[PDB]
C-alpha cells in the first residue's frame, strides 16, 4: 500500500478491525520507512479511539481530545479531517505527507470531500500514497454488507413522528436501539414521544456529538435518536437500528439560496453504514435492523459536493492547479475547477467566516465574494422578504451591533443557519456581531 502513486480502498465490511487491527500495522510499517504520515479521524471520538488502537506508537495527536505529552519526534500525525482541510486553507505550512490515512472515508462533509480531493489529486501527481478506510466507498451500491454477526433485516413502516398506536414492535423491545432519523427537529419529536412512554433517551447530532456521545457511556439508555452523524465510526452496545431511511438534502437554488430538501432517501452508503451500528459482535447473532425506506443517490447535486469545490478552488496546490474532487464522487457536482477561487484578501474572509464565523461553507462564499469584510454584518438585515428568518411562527429578531432591534432577513439564505433552535440562535448572535 505504501507506494507513491498508490490510492488502496480498505473495504473491509463494518467492524472487519480497518481501524482496531489494520491501522497500527500500517502505522508501524510506515514508521520503519520513515513515510511522513497524516491520520485523518473523520470526529474527536474517533481520535481518542485511535490513541488507544496506537497506544505506545510514536504519533503526534494534533487535537485536544487526547491527552499525551509527546516526544516532539513524531513523524505521524493524527488530526481532523476538518482540522486537515482548515490548516490547507489557512496561511500555515502543513506538511507534504509521504502517506495519507483517512479513517471513515466515506464521511461527506464538505472538509472531508475537500479533504479526499486535495490527497487523491497529490496521488495523482505522483507525489503521495494514500489509504481511504471505508466499508461504503463513493457510488457503492451495497446497502446490506457483511456483518461480523447475522443481521435480521426487516422493511417495515418506522415513525417519524410522534405515535399513539400502530408501533407496538418499537417500545416492545427489552435492548438498546440506534434510531437514524433525517433532522434533529425529527429526532426531538420521537425523543419525545419515546420519554413519554418512560424510555431513557440520547439524541446525536452534529454540534452536540462529542459531549453527548459520552452519555452512551456513561449512562443507562434504551434509545439513542441520531442524525446521519452517527455513521462516522460512532460505536454502540446495541441489538437494534431503527432507519428512517431518511435525511436532509442541501440544494442550491438558482445559484442564490440554499433550502433543506426532503427530507428524502439516504444513499446505499448511509444505509449500509446505519446498518452497520449493529451485527458486530460474533457472539451477538440476530441483531436487528429496521429499515422504513429505499435509497436513492441523493448525493448528486447535493450541495456538499459544490462546497466542497469552493475550499479546493482555495488550496494552494502548485502555481495555478487546482486539485479535483476524488474520482469516484466527482460527477456530484456540476461545477468550472477554479470558479470559486479568491483573490488573498476575500480568501481570508471566507475562511474567517467559516472557522470564526461558523457559517456554512456556501453562505461564507457568498459573503466573501460579495468584497465584505468579516465584521459588516449589514447583509444579515438587507435581503428580499422572502428570506426573513422565522421563530415560533413570527420573524426572528436581534439587536444589532448599533443597538437597533431589526429584523433577521439575511442578503442570502441558507437553511442551515436556522434549521433548529440552536442553529438560529448562533446565526441571531452572528448578525448581531457577537463574534
Ligand atoms: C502535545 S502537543 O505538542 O500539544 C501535540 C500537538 N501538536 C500540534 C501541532 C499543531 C496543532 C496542534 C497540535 N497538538
Amino acid at each position: 500500500m505504501l507506494k507513491k502513486k498508490q490510492l488502496t480502498v480498505l473495504d473491509l465490511h463494518p467492524g472487519a478491525g480497518k481501524t482496531r487491527r489494520v491501522l497500527p500495522e500500517i502505522v508501524r510499517e510506515a514508521i520503519k520507512k520513515r513515510l511522513r504520515t497524516v491520520i485523518l479521524a473523520p470526529t474527536r471520538v474517533v481520535a481518542a479511539e485511535m490513541e488507544e488502537a496506537l497506544r505506545g506508537l510514536p504519533v503526534r495527536y494534533m487535537t485536544t481530545a487526547v491527552n499525551v505529552t509527546h516526544s516532539g519526534t513524531e513523524i505521524v500525525d493524527l488530526m481532523c479531517h476538518a482540522t486537515f482541510t482548515s490548516r490547507l486553507l489557512q496561511p500555515i505550512r502543513v506538511p507534504n505527507y509521504n502517506l495519507n490515512i483517512m479513517d471513515e472515508a466515506h464521511f461527506t462533509d464538505p472538509s472531508s470531500i475537500a479533504a479526499r480531493g486535495y490527497i487523491s489529486t497529490r496521488v495523482e501527481m505522483g507525489e503521495a500514497a494514500a489509504i481511504f478506510m471505508t466499508a461504503t466507498p463513493p457510488g457503492t451500491r451495497d446497502a446490506f454488507p457483511d456483518s461480523n454477526s447475522p443481521i435480521m433485516d426487516t422493511e417495515v413502516e418506522v415513525p417519524e413522528r410522534a405515535w399513539s398506536s400502530g408501533f407496538d414492535w418499537v417500545t416492545d423491545h427489552s435492548g438498546k436501539t440506534v434510531w437514524f432519523v433525517p433532522s434533529v427537529r425529527n429526532g426531538n419529536e420521537i425523543a419525545a414521544c419515546l420519554t413519554k412512554a418512560g424510555k431513557r433517551v440520547i439524541q446525536l447530532s452534529r454540534k452536540t456529538f462529542e459531549t453527548e456521545f459520552q452519555k452512551t457511556k456513561n449512562q443507562e439508555w434504551d434509545f439513542v435518536i441520531t442524525t446521519d452523524i452517527s455513521e462516522m465510526g460512532a460505536n454502540f452496545k446495541a441489538d437494534r437500528v431503527i432507519d428512517s431511511r431518511r435525511c436532509l438534502k442541501p440544494v442550491i437554488l438558482d445559484g442564490e439560496r440554499v433550502i433543506l430538501a426532503g427530507p428524502m432517501p439516504v444513499t446505499h452508503a448511509s444505509a449500509a453504514q446505519r446498518r452497520g451500528r449493529i451485527g458486530r459482535n460474533p457472539n451477538k447473532p440476530g441483531d436487528e435492523y429496521m429499515y422504513g425506506g429505499g435509497c436513492a443517490e441523493t448525493d448528486e447535486g447535493h450541495a456538499h459536493w459544490l462546497e466542497a469545490r469552493m475550499l479546493l478552488d482555495n488550496i494552494y496546490l502548485q502555481d495555478g492547479l487546482i486539485a479535483s474532487l476524488y474520482r469516484p464522487e466527482a460527477d456530484k457536482v456540476a461545477a468550472i475547477e477554479g470558479e470559486f477561487k479568491l483573490r488573498t484578501e476575500q480568501r481570508k474572509t471566507f475562511v474567517e467566516l467559516m472557522k470564526r464565523g461558523d457559517l456554512p461553507v456556501w453562505l461564507a462564499y457568498q459573503v466573501a465574494s460579495a468584497g465584505i469584510t468579516y465584521t459588516d454584518r449589514r447583509w444579515c438585515f438587507d435581503g428580499t422578504t422572502n428570506n426573513t428568518i422565522m421563530e415560533d411562527s413570527v420573524p426572528a429578531e436581534v439587536w444589532t451591533k448599533y443597538g437597533e432591534k431589526r429584523v433577521l432577513k439575511p442578503r442570502w439564505m441558507d437553511a442551515r443557519v436556522c434549521s433548529d433552535h440552536a442553529a438560529l440562535k448562533s446565526f441571531k448572535e452572528f448578525a448581531a456581531g457577537k463574534r
